[PDB]
């Protein structure tokens, strides 16, 4: 059965909830569950009505996103292929009920300051049914941390970490992202000095700058187990593609190029293009505490501008984090 909304957030964990982000199919809250800080996805399914410019999903359509969380989050476990670059699952319920006024306070006030594309999600009945993804806390999103990097070392640093994520889940699971824009790129401060990741049973390290990132939102993401295929059927869905005013909207047309708009299908070039787009966004739209005037950074910019004119040569995550020049 689905349980009330009062299970999963009693009084005390809906009054510290805070909007920190959403799409057309979720909510994100943040607040602290047992002292511990969480992040909160609250996604509606199964109603009738239409909810931020589409139909809801069915229980059917937001299993690929469970099954390929659940996939991910076990990475930070392994042993051969293991990474801490995605974001754990802590739990996934079904909740039944009208949306609680505490979260709409939230959503209003994350409206006022930061504004919101979505409905308010306040017409829902008490026969509502939601899916509440409860995650791990991974920071804040490379978007709102785009004037806040230390310098361009810390930018190869994220890609570092982003690729090396990315080649480990390929080595595993046959991963795609399919939707790594620059929101679905966490960060937070470390005291670590170096991040370990083990690919294909072989260890390595990578300056941290002190940030640890995680890649979020597997919504339209793809991989398999033993010939299982899970991803996100986007084959006929047309808006997706006609996208423009950013290299995002590129992207899902040149993924859809790569894999001639078969989606069930295993092509790890899609990661490359994400992290060219990544690439994109850090040389063009982002504003560094150390600008460009010492030799050590005129060099990294350099190193980041031959990534960015030559990745796409690549075949995948794994092919750039074994033989770029970049990550030597
Ligand atoms: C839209 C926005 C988001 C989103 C923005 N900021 C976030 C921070 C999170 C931190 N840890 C875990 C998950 C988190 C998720 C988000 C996710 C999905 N769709
Ligand atoms: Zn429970």
């Amino acid at each position: 059965g689905p349980v009330p909304f009062s299970h999963c957030l009693p009084t005390e964990k809906l009054q510290r909830c805070e909007k920190i982000g959403e799409g057309v199919f979720g909510e994100v809250f943040q607040t602290i569950a047992d002292h511990t800080p969480v992040a909160i996805k609250i996604i509606a399914i199964e109603g009738p009505d239409l909810v931020n410019g589409s139909h809801q999903k069915t229980f059917e359509e937001i299993l690929p996103e469970i099954i390929i969380s659940k996939e991910l989050s076990l990475l930070s476990g392994e042993v051969c292929n293991r990474t801490e670059g995605f974001i754990g699952l802590n739990s996934v319920h079904c909740v039944q009920g009208s949306y609680p006024p505490l979260l709409l306070k939230a959503w209003d006030h994350y409206n006022s300051t930061k504004g919101s594309a979505n409905d308010r999600p306040d017409f829902f009945k008490d026969d509502q049914l939601f899916i509440v993804l409860e995650f791990e806390f991974g920071g804040i999103d490379l978007e709102q941390m785009r004037t806040k990097l230390s310098s361009l070392a810390t930018a190869k640093s994220i890609l570092h970490q982003l690729t090396a994520s990315l080649a480990v889940a390929e080595a595993s699971l046959r991963f795609e992202h399919r939707d790594l824009h620059w929101g679905n790129v966490l960060l937070k401060k470390t005291s670590l000095k170096k991040l370990h990741y083990t690919l294909n049973g072989k260890s390595s390290t990578i300056p941290s700058c002190g940030l640890q990132v995680s890649i979020i939102d597997y919504t339209l993401s793809r991989l398999e187990r033993d010939g299982i295929v899970v991803f996100c059927d986007v084959s006929m869905d047309e808006d997706l593609f006609t996208g423009d005013g950013d290299y995002q909207f590129d992207i899902y047309r040149l993924m859809k190029k790569e894999n001639n708009n078969r989606w069930g299908e295993y092509h790890p070039y899609s990661n490359v293009l994400w992290l060219h787009y990544l690439t994109d966004k850090m040389l063009k739209q982002m504003t560094f505490k150390t600008k460009c005037n010492t030799p050590a950074m005129k060099q990294i910019k350099r190193k980041i501008q031959e990534f960015h004119r030559t990745m796409l040569n690549f075949s995948s995550a794994t092919d750039l984090l074994c033989q770029h020049s970049l990550f030597k």
